[PDB]
């Protein structure tokens, strides 16, 4: 039967029933089997009201328990291609625990299961029981450990949030992993330059048992077994073509610039926030500051940090500054130096969390008290934490929409695993503050001003930096390109456009 | 289609029907839309049950949430002339979270809406982002506020609850506004006595955008596109009429006395209570006092009234007297200077405001409890904030019914702004301590004992103080008369009479 | 129509079912209609389910609202001949909220009542405003206060609580009031000998507004429109006969002896305890103690009774004795002098009386730990409040059953109530420490050993100490008889014999 | 109609009913009815979803409430061969309360019982009352005192576990009493030779009105009316058949060695935990330690010890050893010295008890981080308590089932009870630290390296120091044997098997 079966109910259903429907279309459609404790009409209802285009893929609804052998017959899940445990809305602990007896019962099944299981975890202190009884049928993303991390990275550099939206996703272009043998004994430089539709970003390595490397060596070359990691349109819009002709070129302005300290504001006391700030750390540069404006009394922060696991005597590169107080009273959060932050992110406080609406409605609430003391006292990335999808689509037509980054990403990430379990480790390293990540990058390192050249050329003096050049934003453009259609072509560039690149530190 | 569609269930539902009855009895009745999340034939039901006459309106129910855009259109929410959004019973966060979702929902409508939303609010803290993403479409009414306003104003002049009662319902007479181009080139000293049932209040001035204006000079001259402000019995019961002969003469004692300092009582620590103080501090004469009685303790109301804006060191008319207590204990509340207070407001406190039962039942008590300690002790207008409107009309044959003030008042000023978007500004102002404001006032500023005057007469004295004279309570009457309708004819006035005016302060 | 009203379901339903069924068995039967906010078809099935002999009344379920005019048109609410408002399971000042919607409403049905309203009252600091707004509508019946009151006089008189349950329901004998014009003329002395199925217990009295005189003066003379009350079988079961010959005789022992302290101990902090406590003051020999023995720290017990209104200071005959400990926990109970009290009231304690099944499990438990505790350290009546009715039926075949008293004896007097208003005062006063009250009190005082008497010549004794005996106790019989069948026909009695009289102190 | 009937519905049922399938397969089925307070519909739903082989039983649901005389005749209560009163899933004093109600209900039916009546108890402190009212009806298995009683047992002896398993429930082999008058006369160290298909354990003794001796005297001969205690496969596999060949001999290594203390680890405040250090301090060797690690405060736990009857400062063999931190926070844990500790039991903390999921989850991740602790550290028995019986079952293919003991040893408990009373007094005294116990005990205390001897040689031996041979496990076995079939033939045996017996201490 070869189906998508969702297991579970959530406000990120619909957000996700929508990602799977733009990966079926170009199969002409799909189908899509949903199975929850819930009656079998009203989920139909409520399937019928979605307002996204299905795009030809099918929803099947029935009523029934994940922990019951019957029901998961009734949903044909011995034949699914994937299986995705979707998280319960509410407490992380009580979802993680339905996940985990959910695993175990799929696990059970003695049919055995055709495709592989992905689980929606709410909690990383969860992940590793779930990832031991799961075994090789199992891939877990950590829906609040991501959303941190792509906030942090969001935070740094404005601009990324449009990016990951749109490669997350599957509008647009995304990666995809598909095996050339006609480019077996091709060396990676040139494979970079061979598909007119798409950007090589990796090698699924056949002698490292399938392990993917991002930005390997130029001089790597294909062995038989090896698959390809792009950047593409679909799954099927891209393919490889003769090697185009491409001048080469130095770098005009090859320099590693001295990295100015940063100064970041959290504002709320979020679940696990030690595991945001470690990432933190190793992400700024030397005499950073982290500012926590929270509820929480300073007395006892340092023992909710030390209980997570943080030790913040060897902190390398922030200081912690802790101010306390209500991030929805205004005269709190006028006494902070908004103005002075380069980053501002709004958290899901642990205190509301379990309950997306009030959450959000403070998220929203502390977003507009911000901006208006600032504007107030006239004579900065803000960045807000949204649980509901829902919420987030209300806000798409409004300025607010821009401060926001939401659960959204979370049903886009499950789909990107369901589709292909082995795009989980590549955004892991995405997400991770080792290994490769993705950067924008001014044009003055590249070429010159009004300087005429195709973006292949561009391409391959990022290489000399090791780079991977996956898109630009131009001067004066509302949205990145990444994947543009015409790499051949030449432009005059200017040295207001910036690089979309895939980069180590 | 140009019914009206109410979004929500509530307790102030049915008295919100009640009202659009009314409003739509003179059209011979119209069509209400009511779609909320409950099972359509339960709301079938209860309306059915509903004790007031329906005056040819007709009712339809649907079920579904205002979010999805396919229960939106099944009650043609693109054709209505006026959306009401109804705040849900209990917590007035949730209720506001509601209310914002509810409204970008509404704003996402592509065919557009041929009316406006009105948007019952139930915290002051979070109108502004619902005006700030409804824009042009959106009238907000801010319940608790207009309340708090509503309450400090009867407390302070004992017979406007009945004239607001009156005024901000459909029965009997209200504010509208209709342009009479046969009025150009008039002067509004002369428009004022132009139409036998109706008195004109204000000007909406084309060449201001529209702006209504309240209590215009006398002589200004109506230009073309301006509309006339007046109080009448319906929208089509007034027309202007050829000008009658109306004697001039003085004012008798055109004086200003010195403001008496006033004593108030608080019980009970009602949300946002600040805001309540702000309006005190700029109604009240020098040197008044105002005391909080409640369970909060002395040491930390500081605090709550800081973080909500206020700066108590600023107070510019009132000094403020603490005591801690229960206002249902009676021991508690024989420690006040009870015979002393000019009035004594019972608010709902903020600890048990989600229920409506329990507040209620806690203002009833202690009301009981004030008058019955007063009486025992023996050898001031005391109002009680009642949360339910069904409540209030079960009291309405006991004589407690004199001393409460309830949220039916909120489904009245929801129907008038629902009926006239325009009239909110009118309220807003009759409600806010700045511009004008009615008063209740003694008869010997305006004429002499046994004086035989016609109601316009005293009305062109009153202008001479700046005054749009609106109404009279005779000596022995238990009902003021507003927009009386003999308004020609002479009568012997005594000194014991009190009329009724629109002012600036 | 004449039916029963009863508006609500609760705990209590069945037995004022069975209680009213026993009350029209003389009439052939009777109809009770009940009108609750539940499912019609539910309804009739638990009522249906009930186990006690329905006695010919016919019982008609209906679903509905007591606010809701329409629904009490569906129940005939202007032709019952009672309509009794039954407490809602729970939280007493939710539920007493309830009542007074209700009593508010029922006061607006337009075609007015045929009957009375019992409403069942939960907190006696609510019921001044019911009554004040039912006017002479209303009876109220304080459930909560008394059983407080029926509790402390069983405490003190062993053998009061049968004597109690038998008069208070139907079964057995009670009281009726009926007016016999043949008496009129008659001294009240007469009257009591002149009913060989009744005892006369008092006087309608017509010159007083119908007011009820308990133990009237022997010398009183019947008058036009008086009514004599009785204790009797039933409504019809008696009538006046010619005068008996009694012969006459002084009482041997008419002495007053001196009235021994007493120790009592309450287990459990009572909602409202200090009502408690000042009955009991009322009721004790001088230097009498009472320990209170709860979880409620001892520093902050005063605060709790000053502010029901009780001045410790002031206390006439007890002291208060305050231990602090858990009432389940053996190591705590045993840590007082159990075996020196002479009597043991274990109370519903209000931190959980809001939950009838956990508030009669620890009162069981407290039970069975005073007994284990007393009979483990060998080498005194104890009562204990039951809230739900089905656990004392459900205990009436053990030995438990003799320690217990339970809301049923609010079923009966809610039915004593419905089925004649003018026994509310009559109760009032036997439960009151003013008045007249039930005693048991030895055979010596009136008679001498193995003397050979009628029972009417007891009760012309009796009359010479002004008391009205109503009863006996033989020595070795379980039960006392009360309105003893054989009143002329004379015995040998027994100086172990016992007698129930009704005395002022 | 001789049935199981079970009153109740919760996360047992599952395995109660399986192991009632189990008991009945050798009749070819029987028939079970299950009547409780839901849908029939959703009961005969979910039975019909259950995975386990009913074996020919016939399994009725009913809706209704064991309170109702209506309801129990609905089920045949008075024909039951055994009713059985599950307790409620969540708090342990709500669910006992309801099984006092239940059994009052059941001690009323008129008709009287055919059978007994199981009563599963959820706190020890409420059995006294249950048993009291029950009197000769009732018997109790109070299933959390029986689950802290077995952890204990197997932590101290690793391989019980699986033994108990085995006994306890209706698989393999377990208890059986039967009459066989064949054998009145014999003596009991011959009737333990008599049955070649089970292993004599005890006499019924009819001279001491029927208590069963376990473990009775060689020389005791058996007398008419006396039944015999066997373990067997089944109650129809076993049968006396004509005393075998056994040698005798002596014992080699007959000796008693000084036991060594033992240091234990408690994870969690367990409800009643004194309970548990109750039976630890009978069971250990002097100088052994019992360390707590719990988040109580060292400084009250003394309190909780003493009010659950527990005298710290009479300890006889036990220290206690306080440490005071949350048992899933990694950092708290590796304070421990986790490596020193014979055993580690992981006990449902009594705050989070009421929730299965809740309590379950805790202590798998206690699990996790222990081991995970210990391993990260390189350069025991743990057991962990799990309430939800299906959650043991989804366990059941991992490692992680060699670590969890589970309520489903409650459902075996009761189903044993239920099909004979009598064996609740032989489990009670194999739970309890008094009398008999089941021991795993070394090869060379009864032969030595390569012996060639039968079963039946070394239960004669093993009689010599007074123990019931029971079974063994092999030195490489999986799994211990009980009831051999094979008993006559020789092997040769190791030092390295172990034998399991019934012995004093
Ligand atoms: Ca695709
Ligand atoms: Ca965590
Ligand atoms: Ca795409
Ligand atoms: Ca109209
Ligand atoms: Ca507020
Ligand atoms: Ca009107
Ligand atoms: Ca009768
Ligand atoms: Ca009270
Ligand atoms: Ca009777
Ligand atoms: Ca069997
Ligand atoms: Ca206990
Ligand atoms: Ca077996
Ligand atoms: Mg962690
Ligand atoms: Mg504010
Ligand atoms: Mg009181
Ligand atoms: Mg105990
Ligand atoms: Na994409
Ligand atoms: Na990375
Ligand atoms: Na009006
Ligand atoms: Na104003
Ligand atoms: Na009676
Ligand atoms: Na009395
Ligand atoms: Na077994
Ligand atoms: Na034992």
């Amino acid at each position: 039967q070869n189906h998508t079966l969702i297991l579970g109910w959530s406000d990120k259903l619909g957000s996700l029933l929508n990602q799977l429907a733009i990966a079926n279309e170009s199969l002409g459609g799909g189908t899509i089997a949903v199975m929850a404790e819930r009656d079998k009409e009203d989920m139909e209802l409520d399937i019928g009201k979605m307002e996204f285009d299905f795009k030809g893929t099918s929803v099947i609804c029935r009523s029934g328990s994940p922990l019951i052998l019957a029901d998961l017959k009734k949903v044909s899940v011995s034949k699914a291609r994937t299986i995705i445990v979707l998280a319960e809305d509410g407490n992380a602990d009580q979802s993680d625990a339905r996940a985990l007896r959910t695993v175990l019962s799929l696990t059970g099944v003695k049919e055995g299961l055709r495709g592989h299981i992905v689980v929606e975890m709410s909690d990383l202190d969860n992940e590793v029981l779930v990832k031991l009884v799961g075994g090789d049928l199992v891939e877990t993303v950590v829906a609040h450990d991501v959303i941190g991390r792509l906030m942090i990275q969001c935070a740094r550099q404005p601009g990324l949030a449009q990016i990951w939206e749109d490669i997350l996703g599957f509008e647009n272009c995304e990666f995809y992993i598909k095996r050339w043998p006609q480019l077996d004994g091709m060396l990676f430089e040139d494979v970079l330059i061979s598909f007119p539709a798409a950007i090589p970003c990796g090698i699924k390595v056949a002698s490292y048992g399938g392990k993917i490397i991002l930005n390997p060596d130029d001089s790597y070359v294909l062995q038989e077994g090896d698959e390809v990691l792009v950047i593409a349109e679909d799954d099927d819009t891209y393919a490889p073509a003769p090697l185009p002709m491409v001048r080469r070129g130095s770098l005009p302005k090859d320099f590693v610039y001295p990295k100015s300290p940063e100064r970041i504001l959290f504002c709320g006391w979020r679940r696990d926030m030690e595991d945001m700030i470690t990432v933190l750390d190793a992400s700024l540069a030397p005499d950073s500051e982290l500012w926590m404006f929270n509820d929480v009394p300073e007395k006892e922060r340092e023992k909710k940090l030390i209980d997570g696991g943080l030790d913040i005597s060897r902190l390398e590169n922030i200081s912690l500054v802790n101010r306390e107080g209500n991030a929805v009273i205004r005269r709190h959060l006028e006494s902070l130096p908004l103005e002075s932050f380069d980053s501002i992110l709004i958290l899901a406080d642990e205190s509301v969390e379990d309950s997306a609406i009030q959450a959000d409605s403070r998220s929203l609430a502390t977003l507009l008290l911000i901006r208006d003391i600032q504007a107030r006292r006239l004579p900065t990335v803000i960045i807000s934490e949204i649980l509901d999808p829902r919420t987030k689509n209300l806000l798409s037509m409004s300025k607010i929409s821009d401060y926001v980054l939401s659960n959204e990403l979370v049903s886009m990430a499950l789909a990107m695993v369901a589709e292909d379990r082995q795009i989980n480790d590549v955004l892991e390293e995405l997400f991770a503050e080792e290994g490769n990540e993705m950067h924008i990058r001014q044009a003055d390192i590249y070429l010159r001003e009004g300087e005429e050249m195709s973006f292949y050329e561009i391409m391959l003096r990022a290489r000399q930096r090791r780079e991977i050049l996956i898109g630009y934003r131009l001067a004066n453009a509302e949205r990145a390109v990444i994947n543009p259609p015409a790499k051949t072509g030449r432009r005059k560039w200017s040295l207001k456009d910036v690089f979309v690149v895939i980069t180590e530190k």
